């Protein structure tokens, strides 16, 4: 992978590497000098030469035509591909380049949450773009805060005495939405396995099927991430996060414990949970009713938690949609003139 990327290699005799932006399980992104579009910058994604991450770009390809053709001026803000191609077997992905991830951004400021008014206009444009895809018979399956990039990245930096630490604050908050590698069509085969452990949504744990609903959890989960720097989902293990939903949204519905073939994660009608082991006291101490976790009672705060709650809803069908998510009043403080 490093052996096809080093700082001044030349891609498609057009794009000459100047710097590394970040790595991952997919291969790397590369910021790239465009020598046929005018010298603007691009990112350019490389992908591991292993068939599941190959397969995973050659659909990311396909809905990103799909999206960009629907979208031609990004009104609802998907990353915009510009072209693809193959280097030495590698397949190369070329986007309008774009800052670090919402998740880069929390680490490098100390894993302090964002402040309130940032939250809600990235939730906002999280919210608009996913139900771009909504609207177009598409499921995201993998949202996450590092799937969420800055447009840009340049921030001030302040020493809070609320908090006796340096804390950096975003000037343009704006966000766009990246890796549709594991977006899945409404008439395409469903993969049993979706997400990454902590964003996972319940249903998709319990097999019960899922579709448009199971991005709005994932969001729920980010949300609340955004809120306070970390997860409340600190986990790998399934059954540990049915566990840890139980304590923080309430026992889980009669109706999908019935119905679930993984009846592994349960005993009769309860988890099959013993409170008093490694995993068990864990979550009775870094988990807690999810009230229990706003910083402020200010209404501002509760009316995002009344955000959270609803995208956490346990049912998909009840579980409100972006469309809904939208018109939250959460979100009333944007239209005001
Ligand atoms: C530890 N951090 C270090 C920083 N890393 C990082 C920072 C900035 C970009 N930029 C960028 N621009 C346009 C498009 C994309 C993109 C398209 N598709 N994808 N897919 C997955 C991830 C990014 C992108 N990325 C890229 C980075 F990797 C992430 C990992």
């Amino acid at each position: 992978m490093h052996l096809i990327c080093q700082s001044g290699d030349v891609l498609s005799a057009r794009y000459e590497i100047v710097d590394t932006l970040g790595e991952g399980a997919f291969g790397k992104v590369v910021e790239c000098i465009d020598h046929k579009a005018g010298g603007r910058h691009v990112a350019v994604k490389i992908v591991k030469n292993v068939d599941r991450y190959c397969e995973a770009a050659r659909s990311e390809i396909q809905v990103l035509e799909h999206l960009n053709t629907t979208d031609p001026n990004s009104t609802f803000r998907c990353v915009q591909m510009l072209e693809w191609f193959e280097h030495h077997g590698h397949i190369c992905i070329v986007f309008e380049l774009l800052g670090l991830s919402t998740y880069d951004f929390i680490k490098e400021n100390g894993f302090l949450p964002f402040r309130l008014d940032h939250i809600r206009k990235m939730a906002y444009q999280i919210c608009k773009s996913v139900n771009f895809l909504h609207s177009n018979k598409l499921t995201h399956t993998d949202l996450k805060p590092e799937n969420i990039l800055f447009v840009q990245s340049d921030y001030t930096e302040a020493y809070n005495p609320k908090i006796k630490r340096d804390e950096r604050t975003l000037i343009n908050p704006d966000i766009k939405v990246v890796d549709f590698g594991s977006a899945t069509y409404d008439d395409e085969h469903h993969s049993t396995l979706v997400s990454t452990r902590h964003y996972r949504a319940p249903e998709v744990i319990l097999a019960l099927g899922w579709s448009q609903p199971c991005d709005v959890w994932s969001i729920g989960c980010i949300l609340i991430e955004y809120y306070l720097g970390f997860t409340v989902f600190p986990t790998h293990d399934s059954k540990e996060h049915l566990a840890m939903m139980e304590r923080i949204l309430g026992p889980l519905p009669k109706h999908m414990i019935q119905k679930t073939r993984k009846r592994k994660y349960f005993h009769h009608d309860r988890l099959d949970w013993d409170e008093h082991s490694s995993a068990g006291r864990y979550v009775s101490r870094a988990c807690k009713p999810l009230k229990e976790f706003m910083l402020s009672q200010d209404v501002e705060h509760e009316r995002l938690f009344d955000l959270i709650q609803k995208m956490l809803e346990y049912d998909p069908a009840k579980r409100i949609t972006l469309r809904e998510a939208l018109k939250h009043p959460f979100f009333d403080l944007l239209k005001k003139s």
